[PDB]
């Protein structure tokens, strides 16, 4: 079978600490009173949830309501801990309350409001400071939910709220984060096609923190070469081609077989051979302004098939391309 495998760093870090911490389903759980919230317009509307601003009106604080949907309770309590157990943290949305319709009793989070800065008008200013300082408020939380043997599973650019007007990030949708055990072996469903790290696409149950650390790539290169999405799959088998057609063919044969890992035969056909392209050659003139060669060694040190040869958030942290910030 497949060649077992560990996180680097923050390895025991649940294992030490009570069942109280990490067990979500034992976990009590108290339903405050949603008539505190008065609904103001619809924010968003995802695959699992109905986003909506709001006011407490007991303050006249602006809040954001994310109703829950049609799903298994086990992973709404999953959320619910996961998020208290990170409140507080650097750059972490703060959960205020957990609220129940009254009538319906439909789930409902009440989490901090952020001014979420326009996308489609952010990609277009961003200057190379301003990726280098966002890149570092990103690994600030990372470093810090990885230390509270926490792994997100779904980093991507819609799941990071930004107010670039007073320079404010936060690391949103913690409803795919799970508790790292070593040796766990788990969903590989998770993530978002684009930023789905090899491991995922080639069935390795056994992973951790790294799973993040590769999403963080995925959307770096996005940012500093202004392709979106950087690895544009069509599906699940294409997602790793399309890796391919960038680190090569030989490195993804050298990660599988160091991990005894058997490629599902869907991939027998379209893998092909492919030659490692050098990460420069992706620089053009629409972007030359946002590339350094620090930034391009350190999107090579975070687009790793080993999930335990890429930096870790720490690591990334001490990286030369964050010296302007730090
Ligand atoms: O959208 P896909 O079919 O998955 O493929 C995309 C797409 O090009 P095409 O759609 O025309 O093949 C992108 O274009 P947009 O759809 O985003 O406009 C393009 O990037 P650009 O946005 O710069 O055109 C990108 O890469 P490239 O243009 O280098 O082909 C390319 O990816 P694939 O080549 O992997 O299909
Ligand atoms: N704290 C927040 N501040 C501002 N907008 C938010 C906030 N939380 C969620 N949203 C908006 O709602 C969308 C969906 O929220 P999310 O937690 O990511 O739910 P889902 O898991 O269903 O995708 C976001 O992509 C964003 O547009
Ligand atoms: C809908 C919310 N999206 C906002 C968003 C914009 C830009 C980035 C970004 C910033 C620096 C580097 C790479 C990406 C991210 Cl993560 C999220």
């Amino acid at each position: 079978g497949p060649v077992p495998s560990r996180a680097r760093v923050y390895t025991d870090v649940n294992t030490h600490r009570p069942s109280e911490y990490w067990d979500y389903e034992s976990h009590v759980v108290e339903w405050g009173n949603q008539d505190d919230y008065q609904l103001v317009r619809k924010l968003g509307r995802g695959k699992y949830s109905e986003v909506f601003e709001a006011i407490n009106i007991t303050n006249n604080e602006k809040v954001v309501v994310k109703i829950l949907k049609p799903v298994k309770k086990k992973k709404i309590k999953r959320e619910i801990k996961i998020l208290e157990n990170l409140r507080g943290g650097p750059n972490i949305i703060t959960l205020a309350d957990i609220v129940k319709d009254p009538v319906s009793r439909t789930p409902a989070l009440v989490f901090e409001h952020v001014n979420n800065t326009d996308f489609k008008q952010l990609y277009q200013t961003l200057t190379d400071y301003d990726i280098r300082f966002y890149m570092y408020e990103i690994l600030k939380a990372l470093d810090y939910c990885h230390s509270m043997g926490i792994m997100h599973r779904d980093v991507k650019p819609h799941n990071v709220m930004i107010d670039h007007e007073h320079r404010k990030l936060r690391l949103i949708d913690w409803g795919l984060a799970e508790f790292y055990h070593p040796g766990q072996e788990y969903n590989v469903r998770v993530a978002s096609r684009y930023f789905k790290g090899p491991e995922l696409l080639v069935d390795y149950q056994m992973y951790d923190y790294s799973l993040d650390m590769w999403s963080l790539g995925c959307m770096l290169a996005s940012m500093i070469f202004r392709k979106e999405p950087f690895f544009h799959g069509h599906d699940n088998y294409d997602q790793l081609v399309r890796i391919a057609k960038v680190l090569g063919t030989e490195d993804l044969y050298d990660y599988i077989d160091k991990y005894n890992i058997e490629l599902d035969p869907r991939f027998n056909d379209i893998l092909g051979r492919h030659s490692r392209k050098r990460w420069e050659r992706f620089v053009h003139s629409e972007n030359q302004h946002l590339v350094s060669p620090e930034a391009l060694d350190f999107l090579d040190k975070l687009l790793r098939y080993d999930h335990q040869s890429r930096l870790t958030a720490r690591e990334a942290m001490e990286h030369p391309y964050f010296y302007t910030v730090v």
